[PDB]
């Protein structure tokens, strides 16, 4: 096993994927800020573990760049990937079905169910390309830091298409993510 990942290095992100990137950070930000939430964080000015104030928690256009990198970076990593295998991305005019959807800052994240939006068979193809090339960036990862601990093996670094659904489901799972949310927002991927 051999995992060779996609190398995106020199990749530009064309500009048309800008309306993108932004609408994804902001709906990874919001859906971070629900499970704090949940998990009984609430936003604050200062940050405290043991009252669990969390000053992040508002809206994403307050974020600094660098905040908001932490959720554009793995956006812009998977886009990079689809530029490179040189997937057809293309705007549309009326396919941002998201429109339609029915605190301090003002700040009310509200949760999209994903599981409402359907892929085609193309693109869920599509989406398990993804997870596999997500699977080999793990994979080559781990591989490096087993031979400098001097060596040993890992159930997981065999090829993604021999792993079972449980073993899929992590890059299975964010590769359909990104792809729903391309659709919904109005963008049609093909290839």
């Amino acid at each position: 096993f051999n995992p060779q990942p996609v190398d995106t290095s020199n990749i530009t992100i064309p500009e048309k994927l800008e309306y993108f990137i932004n609408k994804y950070a902001e709906h990874s930000h919001d859906k971070w800020s629900m499970d704090k939430l949940a998990n009984g964080w609430i936003y604050g000015e200062i940050y405290s573990d043991s009252s669990k104030i969390q000053p992040l928690m508002k809206p994403y256009k307050l974020l600094s760049e660098k905040e908001k990198e932490i959720y554009r970076w793995p956006i812009k990593e998977s886009l990079k990937t689809m530029l490179a295998w040189g997937w057809r991305i293309e705007r549309t005019r009326e396919g941002d079905s998201m429109a339609l959807y029915n605190a301090a800052h003002g700040y009310s994240p509200r949760a999209i169910d994903m599981s409402n939006v359907t892929l085609s068979r193309d693109l869920h193809a599509m989406a398990e390309m993804m997870a596999e090339n997500y699977h080999n960036i793990w994979a080559k990862k781990k591989k490096l830091e087993l031979e400098s601990k001097g060596g040993g093996n890992h159930p997981l670094l065999v090829p993604y298409d021999t792993l079972t659904a449980a073993e899929k489901a992590k890059d299975r799972e964010k590769a359909q993510d990104i792809f729903k949310f391309l659709q919904i927002s109005g963008y049609v991927v093909s290839r």
